[PDB]
């Protein structure tokens, strides 16, 4: 009657509305049906502040040992959060700490649900975007000048052979701006690996965008290392399984994203992934329908969380005792996803089928007219909606019936 | 009775299929309703070759002098064309030479036709992407290194005052890639100016996008200069005209692009301009429906042309006698756009309304059914299309009734 989960699931608790909602998932939709070993780590801001953020390093190393992480959305501290919670220091983003201890690439996977319209009716399958987790603009040296002068870019070899000096330009009277940015071959290779691993697992084809027509050397390495990694360690499984890999120019790929139906993993350079991810998420109308999804190169370790944050605005409402309409879908799909990989490693098809059934019940509940406000308004103003508890209860029943 | 155009309209002839349609347009829709002095410059490949491209300089200085140009699509030489046409040398893009003589910014204006579907149905009004004409990735220095080493980026002021030496990074054992790029304050102010004059003359509010959360100095200048320029030169007028300017993050602007209805000018940095234009054009389905549209900073000079090329595959057909279904909408609109501004500078309202009437008459003509194959399959696997003269016959006729 309770399906036995074999290995552990690391559970990373979090903050505000998602913490409220995250417990109700665990108690109504996980814990009834599963006898399961949950390795718990409270990454709620209080408990990170109370351990000076060690709990986060612990949480990461636990994910790393056991291969599965399911995570509630968490507050990233800033000057306002420092005052609100009386933080001892401004603790760094926990995602950053986990990314960094785990390595691996973040993938944004949307959830398609027939009667919830996307802003591009053509879409029909999930468009997954994987975003190089390292480098380019996000590590840039950039600065301004209010005056004339010349700009030089030098590579100094570590073996002491001659510097390679590039004379870039002369900036005129009124000054301007200057920026230098880089990436690593190792990182680039590691980016392709996770990408192919992710596409293999989902059985989606894979695309790389670059702008190698303009940056021949810089983006040539993205193209070259993607093709090497594909050929050496991925091509035979791809072919193989009907799957494919291509490089396309970024200009083609953004048009393609708009035109195609979905069903592929688009690997983007760091900046492209930050931007495109926001085009695709907008398409689906609501972040309650978006997961992400850290997968390692190999791809043995997965960590899943809702792509949205902690829904402070809803939390302020719940705190007053007022009603809320918070979408639980991504959070649930974070859990279902973690369980998926867990039974994969386990290899206990029952945990997997439970994952999938849960998923289907959810899709089925909404394809019925039972939904939270963020979905309803996508449909129309005629469409009424469920408050957060109501929506989870609905799921819970529709799930009970099987 | 024919409408009297005051000043001269500089006309720039072009290539292949577009050259043909372009005469039909002149002869059927323009000359026979207007009393216009065309200062004519033939930019078909042959005459460019016969003048060693001087004609291109002459056309550009003509536009400078007279404030108005309308231009047929032209061939940009590469290796195949050098052979096809026996070119004496590989002449540079006449668009790039025009741009550089005139300065200014390129605006992509799509033509939104009620009965032609756009892949994003919520779009009821044109999204106008203005692209910075200069710098960033398009002038970068970029290289790969297959070894470890350090990267320094240095501004050496003309002064002889201390060079500012930034130590960017050490690249690990397997090497990596490095880029340096820049832009000029003087260029950035100009880009703001044409962006403002453009949005005012289209009666559209104006948005800029940057990523200044990450590139605080580099994009800091784009936002700061755009804002200065804005308050010091356009806010009075803008406010008076019921119009508004905002900076937004690129992540928000791509989201707004999909969800908003349209009806704004979107000033993108060079790269984001390159890319977002392709998302917008794909949404509209056909470059038959797209113009670009150079406006100078001040903004007394305008030069328009269709955003598509010379439509070679069609020409091959027309050379061989078979029928062609080439959309002249964007070209007619290049003419209508130019008359508008010629009408404006003069200032002679009958010119303007004519421009307007011809436009609405083209739209109305497609609204009644009757369209090139082009637009046809935006609509359905069967929607019946006219061939090139057949549809442009129809427009001649329709315009007639008024
Ligand atoms: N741990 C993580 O992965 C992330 C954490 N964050 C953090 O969360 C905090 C607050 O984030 P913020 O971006 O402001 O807000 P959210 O992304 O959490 O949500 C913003 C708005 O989007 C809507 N929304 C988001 N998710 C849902 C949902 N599941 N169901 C219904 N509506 C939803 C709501 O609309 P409306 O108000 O109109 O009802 C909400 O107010 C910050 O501290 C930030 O650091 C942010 C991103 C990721
Ligand atoms: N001066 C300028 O503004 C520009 C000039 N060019 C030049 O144009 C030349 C041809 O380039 P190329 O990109 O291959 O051809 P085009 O870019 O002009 O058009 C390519 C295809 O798009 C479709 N298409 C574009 N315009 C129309 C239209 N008005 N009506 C119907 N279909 C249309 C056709 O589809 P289908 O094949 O299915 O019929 C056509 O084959 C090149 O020499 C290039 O240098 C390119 C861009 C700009
Ligand atoms: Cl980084
Ligand atoms: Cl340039
Ligand atoms: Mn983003
Ligand atoms: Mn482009």
């Amino acid at each position: 009657p309770k399906i036995k989960v074999s290995g552990p699931v690391v559970e990373l608790d979090g903050d505000e509305m998602t913490r409220v909602i995250w417990k109700l998932i665990k108690d109504m939709l996980i814990l009834p049906y599963l006898d399961i070993r949950l390795d718990y780590y409270d990454l709620g801001i209080e408990h990170r502040d109370a351990t000076d953020d060690q709990v986060t390093i612990d949480a990461a190393y636990a994910i790393k040992k056991h291969g599965v992480g399911v995570k509630c959305a968490t507050i990233t501290p800033d000057e306002a959060r420092v005052e609100e919670f009386n933080l001892k220091k401004m603790w760094l983003s926990p995602n950053g700490t986990i990314r960094n201890i785990l390595g691996g690439t973040i993938f944004r996977e949307p959830i398609v649900i027939s009667n919830v319209p996307r802003l591009v009716p053509g879409w029909t399958k999930p468009i997954v975007i994987g975003r190089h987790a390292f480098g380019d603009q996000y590590r840039a040296t950039n600065f301004k000048v209010d005056q004339p002068g010349t700009v030089t870019l030098t590579f100094t070899p570590a073996d002491g052979s001659a510097p390679i000096v590039h004379e870039m330009v002369s900036i005129p009277e009124d000054g301007g701006v200057v920026l230098g940015m880089y990436n690593f071959k190792e990182s680039i290779r590691d980016f392709a690996r996770a990408s192919f691993s992710y596409g293999l697992n989902a059985k989606w084809p894979v695309y790389l965008s670059t702008k190698n027509t303009i940056l021949k050397a810089y983006d040539g390495m993205f193209k070259d290392e993607f093709e090497r990694v594909y050929e050496e360690e991925f091509k035979a499984q791809f072919e193989a399984a009907g799957l494919t890999y291509e490089h396309r120019l970024i200009d083609d790929m953004v048009a393609a994203c708009l035109k195609w139906e979905g069903g592929y993993v688009w690997a983007c350079k760091n900046y492209d992934g930050d931007v495109q991810s926001d085009t695709v998420a907008q398409g689906y109308g609501s972040l309650g329908l978006m997961t992400s999804v850290l997968m390692t190169a190999d791809g043995k370790t997965v960590e899943a969380e809702a792509a949205h944050g902690t829904v402070t605005r809803h939390y302020r409402q719940y705190q007053a005792g007022k009603p809320t309409s918070t979408n639980p879908i991504a959070s649930i799909f974070a859990w279902t996803r973690g369980l998926q990989h867990r039974g994969k490693l386990d290899g206990t098809p029952e945990v997997i089928d439970f994952a999938h059934k849960l998923e289907s019940v959810v899709i089925a509940t909404v394809e019925s007219g039972k939904m939270t406000k963020d979905l309803a308004i996508l449909i129309g103003p005629e469409q009424d909606w469920l408050n957060s508890e109501e929506f989870l209860d609905a799921i819970a029943d529709n799930l009970e019936k099987e």
